[PDB]
């Protein structure tokens, strides 16, 4: 898979290992948690490939949104949403497979950085928007969240077994994207 | 209510009412929204007193997030802890009521400062952490999320037309979240 530097970072993640015990805290994930979304996972692999469609369908719906994708003329660097669209699906599943490792947290880093100007189209080889306005990644909290509780129930789970597994979700995603703001905030308010 | 501000802030906003419109895309809020929010906020009034007690109850039991009230010897403010108690649950409601209008987005702004170096403290008059770290903020989205589940079914409601009330909380909370990293934020990024 191109791009998908997991592990091979080899720069490190300046948030430490003890930092994501308090977050952890914080967005309320406790162990009891980490069945639940391995449990969420494997109730997703198959299912995966509709998912990214669903959810592009919605990105692809919104101007302001898909922006932030095209190429500097303003239309969509494809080859750009091919190549992301592959490293995200291998991500859903690296949410609910690697354990939240200092590995795990190299690369939550190195995802902040690739939203970031920092590192931003770098992987990728396109030529496109400079930034993503950070204020979107807050906001993809609600529908990576909302979007995912009918798949979630899909391949037959009681309604209170499945409950567990979005509240898994939606606390596993709040926590993500709380570390990618690193490269986005003044230095000392992170 | 003192340091409640709303609407006497007298310098704008510097994000636009343009920008809510796309952020409110963003967290996929619509007006079908506005409804159950209402409602949520009449549900809640009542009850509002328990849920500060629920909620004290927790950031209580973290000191890494008590801390963030503590003077500067590291014991809690609580003329500190009084004080915004207040304003907060004014807030609840604000959430429920307010049309958000221009005016709720200059007081969005100001509470983003609030949270920040720029503006922590001096409201209320107290000596206290210099800064409140970000990440907590985005954090915080799930727990004042899933603690208001359970109180937005206990005045009776249908398990179908609860779940529109959580919903409308849940896109409302990720909304305003976003708006406040502004003073966090690196200029240009936001
Ligand atoms: C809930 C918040 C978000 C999540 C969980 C998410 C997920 C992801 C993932 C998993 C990747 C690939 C990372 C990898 O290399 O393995 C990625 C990349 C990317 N995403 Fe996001 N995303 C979020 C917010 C956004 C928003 C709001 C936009 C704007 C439409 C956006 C646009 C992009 C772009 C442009 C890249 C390519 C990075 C590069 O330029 O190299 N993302 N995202
Ligand atoms: C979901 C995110 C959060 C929400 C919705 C929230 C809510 C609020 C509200 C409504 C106020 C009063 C605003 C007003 O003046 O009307 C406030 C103030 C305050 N909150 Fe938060 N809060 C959040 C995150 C946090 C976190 C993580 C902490 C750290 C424990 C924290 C600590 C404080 C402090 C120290 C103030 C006082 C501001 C000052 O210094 O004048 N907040 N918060
Ligand atoms: C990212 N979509
Ligand atoms: C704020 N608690
Ligand atoms: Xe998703
Ligand atoms: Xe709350």
């Amino acid at each position: 898979i191109p791009g998908y530097t997991y592990g091979e970072t080899e720069n490190r993640a300046p948030f430490n290992l003890e930092d994501l015990k308090l977050l952890k805290e914080a967005v309320m994930f406790t162990a009891e948690d980490e069945e639940y979304i391995q449990k969420a996972g494997e109730v997703l692999e198959d299912q995966v490939e509709e998912i990214l469609d669903t959810w592009y369908g919605f990105v692809g719906s919104h101007p302001h949104l898909l922006y932030y994708f095209t190429s500097p003329d303003g239309t969509p660097n494809e080859k750009y949403l091919a190549a992301v669209r592959k490293r995200f699906s291998r991500w859903i599943l690296d949410t609910s497979n690697r354990s939240y490792d200092q590995a795990w947290l190299d690369y939550q880093y190195e995802i902040g950085l690739r939203h970031h100007r920092t590192k931003k189209n770098q992987t990728d080889n396109v030529e496109s928007v400079p930034n993503i306005g950070y204020r979107y990644l807050v906001a993809f909290i609600y529908p990576i969240t909302a979007t995912m509780k009918p798949f979630l129930a899909r391949k037959g789970h009681t309604p209170e077994e499945v409950e567990k597994m979005y509240q898994a979700w939606f606390k596993a995603t709040t926590l993500q994207v709380a570390l990618w703001s690193y490269p986005y905030v003044k230095y000392g308010d992170f």
